[PDB]
């Protein structure tokens, strides 16, 4: 199994960079849009303790360059909407995905296309952690690189890159501006909460070392959803959902083992250890594969 | 901040896939300028893949026997020969997307970006190295023949590998875009070993670089050793050998973090010699060799 990014060229089409004044980061563009951080609008001075309401004011259309390479988008309107900024364009982008906008949950997993002054640079998968960090890799220049799935043919967008932590890992917000996680857009140093294991990756992880024959950590046991999620928290591990639960539907379906059994089997992985055995080729219980990953790269 | 097998972008690449058909034989192809390039046992029946005779097999087919899908288009095929276990397509249209473009033979412990594509449409992209058996970890399905793998420079595609093969033991085999394979390998229906798969040294130590880059030293030690007895030491554990030129190319990493190259030689012997007692390096409980100085360079220079 490995990390696999979706083929990031329908988002490469959007992206354009934004500078106001000497602060440049990048945008992305969908119809005669582009959304942006707000922090754009800062001096490096500003971002210490901006008042974004107050900078904003004094900014005009005139202020905001947009270049999709070197040419430019002129600005006719903008907005600030939480923590983004939309500037309205005088070109609709021809290159304009199907696309939503999307908030995703803890360890869902979505493709960055890290981005420097509006040039796409990498592309790599990420998973949202439940401390609502995800762990980048990310430069100078990088804010306003998004984060995406694609589903059939439309482009979900669901994070949008702002802040590098103390610890160096990442935070950033939906593409309505909302921060995932207890953050905020400021020159400060700000601390992740306490990290925990996303237990339906696990467990999706688990079914797919039983779809490959490797089904050593079968049990004969079950487990109630309440009762393993309490065991569950002494071990550092999430608890479970009944999103989470029906999400594993068809893993469960394809293997014939029940979600809560296969709890069970896990429950008695954290208790007892794995003594000495690996699970497909590994010592460490991996979570950072959704259901979805798995199937998708079973088939 | 942050280390990641990261890919380079697809979307040059993602303009250039196309469908193949031939039969009951369905792949991927690359279509670049008015020439489509796919695996040649395309031509093949089942039948035939497992002793094919390429040149007898292709002579007896026709431009019309090729179907080429782009998209919701059929291209019509004026011409076709083959260069090894490349068939080479002519149409009558040339992509309108084709980048600028080179064919390269990569060398092994190099990496490269693989564009995974079922029925001429784009599915998932990774990165890969080039192994020293000329194998690479590839995640490849049914359908999955004529993928390609390239690097970006500039605004320059590097193609570099179309692929062929899956091995017994789940590791991937193909060919560079002249259609030769890396490898000890043939296109035929057969169950195929690779030669003894040695591990990437230069590679791991620049990854132990970038481990430190991002904060962790928990492996590094106060000693030294000289190339040779490294190498002594690397070797028996089956890890390819450091020259000079590896010492050299790992010279900015050896710049960047203070730590002269022989100093982090001394560190894996120790983790070879030792293991990792539990501990994990960058999230992982493996010595990883599947990036380059340049991977690490470029992720983590000025970090
Ligand atoms: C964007 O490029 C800014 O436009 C930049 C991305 C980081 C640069 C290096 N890697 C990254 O991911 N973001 C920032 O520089 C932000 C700007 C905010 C939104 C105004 N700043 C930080 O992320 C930042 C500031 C501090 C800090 O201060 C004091 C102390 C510790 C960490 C820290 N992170
Ligand atoms: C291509 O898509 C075929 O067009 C396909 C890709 C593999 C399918 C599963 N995963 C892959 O990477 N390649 C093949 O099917 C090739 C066809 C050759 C080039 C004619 N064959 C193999 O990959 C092959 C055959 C055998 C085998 O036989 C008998 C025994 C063991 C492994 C094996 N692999």
């Amino acid at each position: 199994f490995r990390k696999m990014a979706f083929p990031s060229g329908k988002v490469e089409g959007c992206m354009v960079q934004v500078t106001c004044g000497t602060t440049t980061l990048n945008g992305l563009w969908l119809d005669d849009v582009v959304y942006c951080p707000r922090h754009v609008i800062c001096t490096s001075e500003d971002m210490l303790n901006p008042n974004y309401e107050d900078l904003l004011i004094r900014k005009s259309n005139h202020n905001f360059l947009v270049q999709a390479g070197n040419v430019q988008l002129r600005v006719i309107g903008h907005s600030m909407q939480n923590c983004v900024l939309k500037l309205k364009v005088d070109t609709a982008n021809p290159k304009t995905p199907k696309y939503k906008f999307v908030r995703i949950q803890p360890g869902q997993t979505f493709s960055v296309l890290a981005c420097y002054n509006g040039s796409p640079s990498g592309v790599y998968q990420c998973a949202m952690r439940p401390n609502f960090t995800i762990k980048g890799s990310f430069l100078n220049g990088s804010c306003g690189s998004v984060g995406f799935n694609i589903d059939y043919d439309c482009v979900s967008f669901c994070y949008m890159h702002h802040m590098v932590l103390p610890t160096g890992v990442h935070a950033g917000t939906d593409l309505e501006g909302n921060f995932y996680g207890p953050f905020v857009d400021r020159q400060t140093a700000q601390a992740a909460g306490t990290d925990t294991t996303i237990t339906v990756n696990v467990l999706a992880w688990l079914y797919a070392a039983v779809i490959n024959g490797d089904r050593w950590f079968l049990n004969r046991f079950t487990t109630t959803l309440n009762d393993f999620n309490l065991v569950a928290m002494k071990y550092n591990y999430e608890p479970l959902t009944q999103d989470h639960v029906d999400i594993l539907g068809p893993l469960s379906a394809q293997t014939g083992i029940a979600v809560l059994d296969m709890c069970a089997s896990l429950k008695e992985l954290l208790q007892n250890g794995m003594n000495g055995r690996t699970i497909l080729g590994s010592a460490l219980l991996e979570d950072e594969f959704t259901p979805f990953d798995v199937v998708r790269q079973c088939s």
